[PDB]
């Protein structure tokens, strides 16, 4: 349903691409981005259905302006990025990626996280290595390559809780910012500040993001957070 | 070219699996692993050519023994692991993965007979999620004083194959020395040492044949080389 | 230079303490704190002169109210803390120490940092052991015991600099927040993005704080920062 | 009751050092080490009785041969170091300190650990800061300044244990390499992979070393290890 266009003439809008690709069916989003050396352009076109996108692909190797274009499935080029400074806008992200010679196809921003699409699988991985753990104005940056769609990877275990902290509302509100919570599970009657609880997120990326809560202050305790063991 | 077979009878060995699939095409590797609860076996079959694999897939939903099998493309289920104890055997690695309820489809490992320097193991698992999970659970684990390093494999233009080495002294700026210091991480394509350097801020660029090698080589960051602590990072990609 | 008073009666105000000791010499500061279990008090009295403190020490084992008091030199009980949330007040810091059962003898709070005195050498170390790297609202806390008053431990080296970033002012601006700079030294004619600079802080604590700049975005590059090697 | 002599003539061995000081009181140990540039010697002398050392300090500023010596209390100049390769000798350990231009006054090398004495308080802190986390042959080096000498900083908590691992004996066997164990406490009846044990060590250096067990494989589980909270 998503498509990468490579090597369009630099003089190309979202509109110019939209008018070239209109005849393949309903388009939800069209994003345009400058090449590294600024001589050509990339495009991310997201479609309605599967065949809406497969029509675009049958327009690969075609000549536009004086550039032959490549059109292929945008697959596994997506990372998320969080714990950057509150003031950070979209440009700031694009700037980070520009610092390490990586094109940002698209950035979607609203404890806020951003989802980023790049132009190649290697770029997504390389981005993560270089930037994860970078400090910016006191904030340690956190990135991972997206983890697509079996509790495996979606379940976290929260440890070192007191009795006072073993409260379903608190845990909810302390974790919801990472993504949708499917279920919170607090094993019966833990009446040493060694209480725990399990939380299952809807998607893997939220569980990953939640791992930031590890070694963090919750109320008056340092909590521990990790991926739960998978059911035997 | 590689293929997954799920739900084989619990008594199927490499041979029986080979016997069954040999007629699909030339087969390069067969590996067979127990399921978690030990009631069936998985197998990994690597064909010489893509159509061997295609023909194996057509064997999906067939009955073998008393079992209905599933056959599918095995893709992105490869991780590497290293800096385990020198005495670790392939059983040890399998026991680890078991500790976190992961079936290891195959484990290839330089045998103890070889005493290989900077020894690393490739491990195949049964699902993409397993590889990601496995790296996350196991990385940084401490075994007999060694801190474990694992990453999902990264398959194949200099991007991610090139490392920069910093904090080198004049005496450490020796091509043979670096070659020797890093060659265990995987094949070296080129060692590149800018002239004029001879503040202990000497640097060297090393390019590896593949990205997984350049990744493992990052273990040399914060490590003692001769008499200095060098720093190793992935080279900034060229604009 | 400074004195610890232990086992004062709980009713003992700062004023009352100041009154009891004011016949020892001029007093710069008086600070009072509750015991963990709130049944006596500690005081921190800083004097103008040494004999002033030695005078207060002769007051050791004397009976105030119905409490036998103990007076010693306050030595090696000082830590600095930094990279807490900007919203954090003095009371917030005291809460932290109470979460790990440590009395804050005094907290002084002006890239802000806090200086905290505690009631024992072990408390200082335990406190650092327990709180360093604790994530609070996305800020990973940094603490260290103070390092008392030649280049050793005061000189840092900044690496991975670019030609553009090799600016005396830009570095000064970027680092003076950690404490007084004595000397910035940029080795002539370095003009592959591996430039360096040396900076000498007036005191060691400041150098230690500056280590936070390691692995951090400066302008458009990740810099590395470490204690300089020491001259043979 | 240990003393540090600085600027002895470079030709002084432990023998003629012993003779110069033998009249201060009985001596248990003499260690002699070369200055960085080999132009003088340090000695570490350990006297049997306090007044022995006290008498040696009055030798400070005396001329020996052609050198003005300095004599002082060797205090807070000790670190321990652990997780180096099994084949490391005293010589290898001297080599490390030399690499960072720190004189090793003495080294006691009996999971082994070494105690190392250096010639200034700064050098001990500096030495830990440079060396800690150094990777030698895949072993990440651990070092801390020693911690002199109720439970505070001597008690650890071990979490994430299973039913199988909750055994007085396997715990003793697993932790005794870090130093003498005073007590092992397992809170009754834990038969959620959340089991825990408390261990008290005779001394804080031992507890600190045992923190190494944190994030380590014990049997079939990754254990968690940390300093226990101090009891309210």
């Amino acid at each position: 349903t998503t498509v990468l266009v490579k090597n369009l003439p630099k003089s190309y809008n979202q509109n110019k691409v939209y008018k070239y690709f209109k005849h393949c069916g309903p388009i939800i989003h069209v994003d345009v981005a400058d090449s590294l050396k600024k001589n050509f352009r990339f495009a991310r076109i997201e479609f309605a259905r599967y065949d809406g996108a497969l029509a675009a692909i049958t327009k690969t190797h075609k000549v536009v302006g004086q550039n032959e274009i490549i059109v292929s499935h945008l697959t596994e080029c997506t990372l998320w990025m969080t714990n950057f400074p509150p003031s950070y806008t979209q440009r700031n992200i694009r700037d980070l990626l520009q610092d390490i010679n990586v094109v940002a196809l698209s950035i979607r921003l609203p404890r806020r996280f951003a989802y980023i699409d790049v132009t190649s699988k290697e770029d997504a991985r390389y981005c993560v290595e270089k930037l994860n753990g970078l400090k910016i104005e006191g904030y340690t940056l956190v990135t991972k390559v997206s983890n697509p769609l079996t509790l495996e990877g979606r379940e976290i275990m929260i440890r070192n809780l007191s009795t006072e902290l073993l409260d379903e509302n608190l845990l909810r509100e302390s974790f919801e910012g990472f993504g949708s919570i499917e279920k919170i599970n607090i094993p019966a009657g833990q009446k040493f500040n060694n209480c725990c609880a399990f939380m299952v997120f809807e998607n893997k990326d939220s569980a990953e993001r939640a791992l930031q809560m590890n070694r963090s202050l919750l109320g008056n305790r340092e909590i521990s957070v990790s991926l739960a063991d998978k059911k035997p």
